[PDB]
């Protein structure tokens, strides 16, 4: 499909290689796709403890032909959803910390002075005038404050 062939162009080579070998792995009997019997086994040889019901919800998030089961290009699809949440978890969650952190008065938002700490204490040399920018341009809603959504929205 549509999906499957964006997921693909998204992995290089030599990921879809490494994928391919879990995937064969998974595929006890390998007869091309895994089952809700294969990928509970799997699951529980790996510390999870899942419900039928959560085997089932897993399949149909990927299940584009209707099969009940899953084949290689569903697993890609699987994959690319899972790194690029683990991504953007990660990211958000570093901010937050930052932000907190570089918060130094705790008063909620982020002003010129905090903002000029957190890029030296990253190793970037930049300008005050650079500084007071940044802050207008983030400042999206003219408060003259920068609070953590446009933080976020800023880095
Ligand atoms: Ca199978
Ligand atoms: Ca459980
Ligand atoms: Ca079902
Ligand atoms: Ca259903
Ligand atoms: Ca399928
Ligand atoms: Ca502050
Ligand atoms: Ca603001």
């Amino acid at each position: 499909t549509d999906q499957q062939a964006e997921a693909r162009s998204y992995l290089s080579e030599e990921m879809i290689a490494e994928f391919k070998a879990a995937f064969d792995m998974f595929d006890a009997d390998g007869g091309g796709d895994i089952s809700v019997k294969e990928l509970g086994t799997v699951m529980r040889m790996l510390g999870q403890t899942p419900t039928k019901e959560e085997l089932d919800a897993i399949i149909e998030e990927v299940d584009e032909d209707g099969s009940g089961t899953i084949d290689f290009e569903e697993f890609l699809v699987m994959m690319v959803r899972q790194m690029k949440e683990d991504a953007k978890g990660k990211s958000e969650e570093e901010l937050a910390e930052l932000f907190r952190i570089f918060d130094r008065n705790a008063d909620g938002y982020i002003d010129a002075e905090e903002l000029a700490e957190i890029f030296r204490a990253s190793g970037e040399h930049v300008t005050d005038e650079e500084i007071e920018s940044l802050m207008k341009d983030g400042d999206k809603n003219n408060d003259g404050r920068i609070d953590f959504d446009e933080f976020l929205k800023m880095m």
